[PDB]
């Protein structure tokens, strides 16, 4: 069992302001320990607390890049796995956001659908022009991807690949933003979001400025 807490709030200005919006969206990454059962439970507890909207949206189009780099799967088979896995996800846990339907109604939207979107396209093609652009966003974004006895193109490679997840769900995120969910939640931070949120790439999409990310903490 856990209990889910305010670790961070980006901006540091909006952690006492963010609790004015009765919509929210929750981040779920998939093949991940922050999302078992029992968080799923607590933060969908906290989140029913203070939100009467909430859209879960479920990682699935973009866990393909992980599965390729990853696991080395082939095209196809990472993305019908991410796909699956995502549906999985909705089956398994629906019941757990359901228990909570007196006071939140969860409604799950995948990465693939917005993905489908126009607006998707807009942000994700001046994320990554900004990216190609401008070495002080670059270097933030490509820093958790700098985690990786391999050559230097290779490695640069696969450090390339795992910052091509991340401007997918940035502009995600963006996109729900500006769609009704400005307050995000997620067990975890995003260094990025925040420096962008606290001004330090002015350059950046400002519809990422705007996003409010409320970093929960699950402890037992």
């Amino acid at each position: 069992r856990y209990k889910a807490e305010i670790g961070s709030v980006s901006p540091t200005t909006s952690r006492d302001t963010f609790e004015d919006h009765d919509t929210c969206f929750l981040g779920v990454s998939l093949e991940n320990s922050n999302f078992k059962p029992a968080k799923v439970d607590a933060m969908a507890k906290w989140i029913s607390r203070r939100f009467s909207q909430c859209t879960v949206l479920i990682g699935d189009s973009i866990h393909r890049i992980t599965l390729e780099s990853t696991r080395s799967m082939p095209p196809r088979a990472a993305l019908d796995d991410a796909l699956r896995l995502g549906r999985e996800f909705v089956e398994s846990r629906q019941p757990v956001f359901e228990s909570f339907r007196d006071r939140t109604k969860f409604t799950f939207v995948t990465c693939s659908e917005v993905q489908s979107w126009g607006l998707y396209g807009d942000y994700h093609e001046r994320l990554r022009q900004h990216y190609d652009q401008d070495a002080a966003f670059r270097g933030s974004v490509e820093a958790f991807g700098r985690d990786y006895g391999v050559s230097a193109q290779e490695l640069d490679h696969r450090i390339r690949k795992s910052s091509e997840y991340f401007l997918e769900e940035f502009a995600i995120f963006a996109c729900l933003q500006r769609t009704g969910s400005p307050v995000m939640v997620y067990p975890g931070s995003f260094s990025t979001l925040s420096e962008i949120a606290q001004g330090k790439h002015p350059g950046a999409p400002e519809e990422l400025r705007d996003l409010i990310v409320v970093s929960l903490h699950l402890k037992g």
